[PDB]
């Protein structure tokens, strides 16, 4: 089983990772194999005089604190976000353009970017005066969750990855930390994207040209949401679970809003629901838009992921008439 697990991680550096049967292999812990890999393919250890030990205790800690019975908020999304993180910085137009601190800080980000996810949107926490939305007064109330959890959990009995940081480093780590999972909020994405929009159209090359924070910063945060919104960019048979596990986690929202006699969300009322055509839209007003910019800004390294979105598209479409 471990000569199997081993074997599938050898394509930790390809779109396309089979991440559900990692999942399986690992003895459900993908992002604690996903994360150490990366680490480890990346030097960071090294890098960062990252303890194997203390790296390993905190990844387990961290995914732990992932719920096991999420369909689709859970371990194995924040493993792939994680890994689709790790291919898009090693993305050709960006070479040489990120520090390490930047990329250590940009693989921590999507690690840690949906712990302790409770499996309900934001507007469902707000709507139902839950404790979160009152600790965080309705803004960004999951993801400002997320970030306290993984910075807490650094706090556990060797549990400090950054231990080995200079005061400087981790100051910087955590502001850019902070800075991406808060960009992973939805409410967000209009303005990212314009902005990233921006990006495209006032782009320097020599590869990417990023002399200020605002710029570097603005494309990871814009890199760690594509990655978040990169399920409909995969292949067709991991697409498709991905789409049955947020449908799962919708509709079982959508049965605590009818069962407090609340308005059913979007997408959430299971008796009332069109799969396809739910896919088909996000794809067409977020995911696309989103990606076909991001691959402008990287053209043509992207290319390949535009075309495998493009035609997951035109599969979902085909299936409704
Ligand atoms: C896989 O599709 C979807 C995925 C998400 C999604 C992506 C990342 C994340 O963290 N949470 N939700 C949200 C909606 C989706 O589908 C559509 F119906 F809106
Ligand atoms: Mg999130
Ligand atoms: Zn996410």
């Amino acid at each position: 089983q471990e000569d199997v697990l081993a074997k599938e991680l050898e394509d930790v550096n390809k779109w396309g990772l089979h991440v559900f049967r990692i999942a399986e292999l690992s003895g459900n812990r993908p992002l604690t194999v996903i994360m150490h890999t990366i680490f480890q393919e990346r030097d960071l250890l090294k890098t960062f005089k990252i303890p194997v030990d203390t790296l390993i205790t905190y990844l387990m800690t961290l995914e732990d604190h992932y719920h096991a019975d999420v369909a689709y908020h859970n371990n194995i999304h924040a493993a792939d976000v994680v890994q689709s993180t790790h291919v898009l910085l090693s993305t050709p137009a960006l070479e040489a353009v990120f520090t390490d601190l930047e990329i250590l800080a940009a693989i921590f980000a999507s690690a840690i970017h949906d712990v302790d996810h409770p499996g309900v949107s934001n507007q469902f926490l707000i709507n139902t005066n839950s404790e979160l939305a009152l600790m965080y007064n309705d803004s960004s109330v999951l993801e400002n969750h997320h970030l306290a959890v993984g910075f807490k959990l650094l706090q556990e009995e060797n549990c400090d990855i950054f231990q080995n940081l200079t005061k400087k480093q981790r100051q910087s780590l955590r502001k850019m930390v902070i800075d991406i999972v808060l960009a992973t909020d939805m409410s967000k994405h209009m303005n990212l994207l314009a902005d990233l929009k921006t990006m495209v159209e006032t782009k320097k090359v020599t590869v990417l040209l990023l002399d200020n924070y605002s710029d570097r910063i603005q494309v990871l945060q814009n890199m760690v949401h594509c990655a978040d919104l990169s399920n409909p960019t995969k292949p067709l048979q991991l697409y498709r679970q991905w789409t049955d596990r947020i449908m799962e986690e919708f509709f079982r929202q959508g049965d605590r809003e009818r069962e407090r006699g609340m308005e059913i969300s979007p997408m959430c009322d299971k008796h009332n629901a069109s799969v396809e055509k739910s896919q088909v839209g996000f794809i067409d007003y977020i995911v696309h838009p989103l990606w076909e910019t991001w691959a402008d800004l990287v053209h043509p390294d992207a290319q390949d992921i535009l075309d495998t979105l493009e035609d997951n598209r035109e599969w979902y479409q085909s299936t409704i008439p």
